[PDB]
């Protein structure tokens, strides 16, 4: 298991490597065997999509009393948590773990 | 709708009426046209089972931030809520409603 948490994979999802192809600028009309150092300055943009399918493991508990669950504070506040501000900046207020339900040993 | 809350039914679940059959005590060996007033004092006990099937209506919300949910207090206490005491007496600490999720108008 990875010590920062997560899924240890011998074959992880692969690296996806991307690069702008070099478009050279105006070459000299005489030949030079040196490599090109002058390129057209360019960048690229676009959209990227990732679609992961997850397999769930459902609770099968016979516990009587209710369990501790992650809830939002339903009191008045200036900013709603996990939303944007007045300046349009998204923020995350706290780290949300994943151990809220209970199982016996 | 019933004003104490619930399901208005023109044909509700029917009344289930139960009664111990009168077993008379020792009658006189001469006939008397009066009704019996002396019975063997008896009671009955047993088990009763009710099995209601409910139809659920699942949430289909596109809400981003988390919703208010009924949780148990996960702090230290003398008695766990909705359990028995040291004397074995079950209690309910508070009324639990049913409106915790949200839908738009």
């Amino acid at each position: 298991s990875p010590l920062m948490g997560g899924f240890g994979l011998k074959h992880p999802p692969p690296q996806i490597l991307i690069k702008n192809t070099p478009v050279p600028a105006n070459p000299s009309t005489t030949f030079s065997a040196a490599k090109f150092a002058s390129f057209i300055t360019q960048y690229s943009t676009g959209q990227v999509s990732v679609e992961i399918e997850w397999e769930l493991q459902k609770e099968n508990s016979k516990r009587w009393n209710p369990e501790i669950q992650y809830t939002s504070n339903y009191n008045k506040s200036v900013n709603v948590d996990f939303t944007v501000d007045t300046n349009g900046v998204y923020s995350e207020p706290r780290p949300i773990g994943t151990r809220y339900l209970t199982r016996n040993l």
